[PDB]
């Protein structure tokens, strides 16, 4: 048998999807993310609703998923369909379409348990347009990633990069549409409504000036 | 064996989707809903529809997905996949599309048997909108939630919240919006047509005026 | 075991839905169905395309899926997925658009072995509105609803209520929209075109004047 | 057993889609097919495109789906799903869009081995058009129908009816729009474009005539 | 039992689609693209997209796929469903709609253990269209194809032809809209944003001047 098959049955043989993964009930699944803006296709004014084409790159540990290399050929890291495995529901709020963005079949995995997702959002999100300045207009958007369902004390979000490395992340920008880039802000805030109830979010400001 | 795959295991080895989960059949399976609008998209008087973006839970009781945690650890609560359990079909009438919504893949449950249900809603609806007053407009555009196909017999809706404290819900409007929401007036009613079956519904009215 | 978890298994261990539900093959699949108008969302007379939200029920016979009830806890009627049953490929004609209708979960079982099945359709149909009178205009448009694939000697379609019951109905129209619905007349014919093949179509003619 | 019940099982158990259903794969998979044009919904001059509703209906034969009529109480016939069995990935080319056909469920059989399919096709397909002639205007569209990726070999594709009498149909076209329907020619042609490979398709030329 | 149904057993039932079919971990999985553009549907200088029809091969080696033909009737190739086996995730970036292209169901298969997938591309993407020359307008946008997530140690993107008789492929193009196509030029390039990630992807340029 060749290590790959091997590494993944002795994985996915003794595994499924709907729980957690974690070892202990008791510890939060702490997710990292990154938001990098690719373009900006479309700003309605009109329905007061923007479209942004952003590289979303998240990753998490799986308490289950990890293995000793030197047992598989020292196979330190390999993709596995993302449908195979749990997935946290970090979903963007403000959204009003989402459906453009296709499913990306694999995520890759490391020998530590470490679980990382790349794929893209062709996300629309409603946000107040004002036109007040309109030949020099700047625009302030927000995109606010959260667990929809599970609160602080199982799903976590935390940045991947460091605060200001994204910040001023304009290395893939398609800078040659009717808009300009300035920065993308994160901020984190713990969001709660219910007496109990507390669930972590991180809002990406994007911050956009006409030309 | 960790204690959350071993209670996955306890609830769903026996346990199946397609009956509705109560030990006697005679007794209804009562769902609590609640409704927050979160931002009104678009008003079209035109076509006579508007829509609603509005954060939708729901709440009920499955008699068969129940334990007693000091047997797993003391797990009060967890998390599975809302389709691999039985869901209410309780569907807005007056709906025209629906089909922005996504899916929520999880739903939370704790060992009495309760789970809860968090999902946004995307829909846009059919009611009557007239420009009578069109500088100081004043609409009344009206969600009725319904157990589509089940009986009041085997499915009955209630308020999660209480009817005054959802009235004046302004606490996640988006209210930077051409629409002001003034508020969300539930109401109760038994829907019959033929001689025998009764349904149950419940109308949320959401009033706003232009601005 | 619950009574309805026994009558399940009881059910659905020894059935498969690839056949049609008939103990000898010899005999038809006779089904019942209803239509009753909700709302006449638009009528484009650019296009001669017109959308009508129509609520849609229909009833058969499975031969298959019967039981004594005093077995299962005088369980008179269950619901179970529609997924998990045959189901007749009634289809409207004359459609341009059916995917804005949901699919609905459930399916009401009684112990006679009879099929219940409620659901919604967001049809837009094809058919010639001519603007000649337009102050004044009257249309007539025309669902019909016909097994797309079987034969009458399979599948035979019925009325569920008397016609004139059906052809008065304004029970739940929407009756605020520009349109005002005058009635929905059925027909049945057989429709042949092959010289050995008949099959069975329903016709709706919904009857509406502009106001 | 019910008879249709063992002739499923009979099929069915011993039988995977994957292949192509021939005894001996040295032969090719005939696949005779129909087109019915029952509206012109959309010509657009603008984006050179236009939209047709046909009736399309083929058939083939699986060596392995046959059986001797004797041995299930004469069943001559039978319908069971289209996605249980294998079907042929005759596609139209030059289409834009495809996504408003509903997928049918279930297809026809005969003892004989012969699969019979019958489903509508709401394809919008790109084609020169032009409007020199406007007031009188005659336009010449064309379909295509062929297996995109079996070559001749695997797959190859014949008329199901005389070509004159299809040339010549216009039996349920829906002959009140602003087109109107003056053939529908039919063209067998092997289509190369790699040195070995041989790909067979049939194009269907639909002259339509304003009015 | 029929050889090909022989050699599909023999092939999928010891096979899962999982891995990266390779027997060695250590070398990648190079894959060979070609593209032809058939047509170009839209090209919008206001929202700065255009649509491509594009007809897409592409090819690799799956280790495990690989058969003797003496052993099974002298099968040098086989067709089954592309859902059976591994498929790599080379998606093209720049886009923004895609779902317009249908999932096509089967792959070509050789003795050798090579994959042949053919699909077509309804892809919309954007890219700078300036309008400085609009009479005499000449328009370059790009499509780069990469292995979305498998670096090029995972997955390589090579090329089916060579480059030069891709560059002036207007074989199948639909020569007679407003857009006429000057070539496709290709362009292979390591694509690297962290320290230690590179990704292969192939950038093909369609040149098209206005007429
Ligand atoms: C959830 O994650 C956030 C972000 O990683 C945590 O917030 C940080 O916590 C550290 C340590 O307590 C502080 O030094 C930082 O100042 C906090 N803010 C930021 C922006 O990093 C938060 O504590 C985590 N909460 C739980 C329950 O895990
Ligand atoms: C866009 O909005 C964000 C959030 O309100 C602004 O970010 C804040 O700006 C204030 C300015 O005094 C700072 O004090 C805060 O620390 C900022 N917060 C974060 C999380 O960065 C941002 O400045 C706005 N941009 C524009 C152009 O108005
Ligand atoms: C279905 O639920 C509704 C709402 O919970 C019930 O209506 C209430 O019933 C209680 C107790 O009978 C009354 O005190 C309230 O006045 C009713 N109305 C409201 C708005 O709460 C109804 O009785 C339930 N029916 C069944 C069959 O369970
Ligand atoms: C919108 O419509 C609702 C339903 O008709 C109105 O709510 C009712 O208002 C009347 C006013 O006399 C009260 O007597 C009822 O008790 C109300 N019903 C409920 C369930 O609250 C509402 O007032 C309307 N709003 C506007 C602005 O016209
Ligand atoms: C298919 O169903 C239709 C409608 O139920 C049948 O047509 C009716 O048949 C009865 C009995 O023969 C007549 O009294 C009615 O006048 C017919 N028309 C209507 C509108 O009810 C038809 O006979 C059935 N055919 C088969 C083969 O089952
Ligand atoms: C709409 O069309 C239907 C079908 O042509 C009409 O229904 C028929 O009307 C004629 C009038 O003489 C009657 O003789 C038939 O018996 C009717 N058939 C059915 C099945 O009811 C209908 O009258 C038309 N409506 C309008 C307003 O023109
Ligand atoms: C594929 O099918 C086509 C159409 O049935 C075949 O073309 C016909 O072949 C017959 C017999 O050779 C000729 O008499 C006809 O003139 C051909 N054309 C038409 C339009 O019928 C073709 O030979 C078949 N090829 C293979 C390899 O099966
Ligand atoms: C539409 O195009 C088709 C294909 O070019 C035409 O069909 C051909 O017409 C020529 C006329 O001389 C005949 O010689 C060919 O035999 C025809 N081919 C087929 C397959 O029928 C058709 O005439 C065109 N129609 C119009 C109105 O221009
Ligand atoms: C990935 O594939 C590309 C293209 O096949 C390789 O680039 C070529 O490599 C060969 C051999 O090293 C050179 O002769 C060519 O000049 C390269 N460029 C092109 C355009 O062919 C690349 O080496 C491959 N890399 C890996 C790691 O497999
Ligand atoms: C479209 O853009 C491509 C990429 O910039 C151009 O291709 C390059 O053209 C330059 C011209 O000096 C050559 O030196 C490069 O070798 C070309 N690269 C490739 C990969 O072919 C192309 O010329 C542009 N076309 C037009 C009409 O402007
Ligand atoms: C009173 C109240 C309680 C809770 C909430 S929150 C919410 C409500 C419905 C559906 C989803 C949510 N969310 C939960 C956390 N993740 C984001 C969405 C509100 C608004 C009011
Ligand atoms: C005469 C008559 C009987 C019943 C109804 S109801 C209905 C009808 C068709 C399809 C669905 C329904 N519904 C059932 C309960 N849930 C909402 C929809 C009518 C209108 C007339
Ligand atoms: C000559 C001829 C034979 C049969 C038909 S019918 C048809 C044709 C193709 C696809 C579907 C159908 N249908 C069958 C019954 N159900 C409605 C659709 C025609 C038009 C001509
Ligand atoms: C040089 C060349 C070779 C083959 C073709 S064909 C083709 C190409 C890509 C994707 C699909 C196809 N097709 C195969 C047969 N069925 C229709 C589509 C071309 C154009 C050029
Ligand atoms: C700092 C940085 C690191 C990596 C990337 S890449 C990327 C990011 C997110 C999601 C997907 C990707 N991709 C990986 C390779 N395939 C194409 C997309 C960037 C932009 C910045
Ligand atoms: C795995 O790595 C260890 C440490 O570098 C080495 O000793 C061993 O030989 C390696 N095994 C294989 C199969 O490469
Ligand atoms: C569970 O809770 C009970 C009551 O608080 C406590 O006695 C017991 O030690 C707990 N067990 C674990 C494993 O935490
Ligand atoms: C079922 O109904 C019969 C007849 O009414 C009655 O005699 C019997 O006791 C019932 N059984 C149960 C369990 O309700
Ligand atoms: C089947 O058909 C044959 C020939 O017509 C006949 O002899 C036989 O009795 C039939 N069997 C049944 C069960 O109808
Ligand atoms: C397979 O091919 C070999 C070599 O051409 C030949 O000897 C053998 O007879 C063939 N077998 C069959 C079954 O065609």
């Amino acid at each position: 048998r060749p290590a790959l098959l091997r590494l993944s049955d002795y994985l996915l043989t003794n595994y499924r999807k709907g729980v957690r993964p974690v070892r202990d009930w008791r510890k939060p699944t702490t997710v990292s993310i990154d938001v990098i803006v690719y373009a900006i296709l479309n700003v309605d004014e009109k329905n007061q609703v923007l479209t942004t084409y952003i590289w979303y790159r998240q990753y998490w540990t799986d308490e289950f998923l990890q293995w000793n290399p030197e047992d598989f050929d020292n196979i330190t890291k390999l993709s596995i369909p993302t449908d195979s495995i749990w997935v946290p529901d970090i979903l963007i709020n403000e959204f009003v379409d989402v459906g453009k963005s296709p499913n990306i079949p694999y995520v890759y995995i490391r020998h530590q348990g470490e679980v990382q997702n790349y794929k893209p959002l062709q996300v629309v999100t409603a946000c107040s347009l004002d036109i007040y300045n309109f030949p020099f207009d700047v625009q302030n958007c927000s995109l606010t990633f959260t667990s929809w369902l599970h609160t602080i004390q199982d799903i976590n979000i935390s940045l991947w990069r460091l605060p200001e490395k994204v910040k001023s992340d304009r290395s893939v920008f398609m800078n040659q549409g009717e808009w300009e880039l300035l920065g993308v802000l994160p901020y984190f805030r713990e969001f709660s409504m219910e007496s109990s109830n507390y669930y972590a979010e991180m809002k990406f400001y994007v911050v956009i000036r006409r030309r």
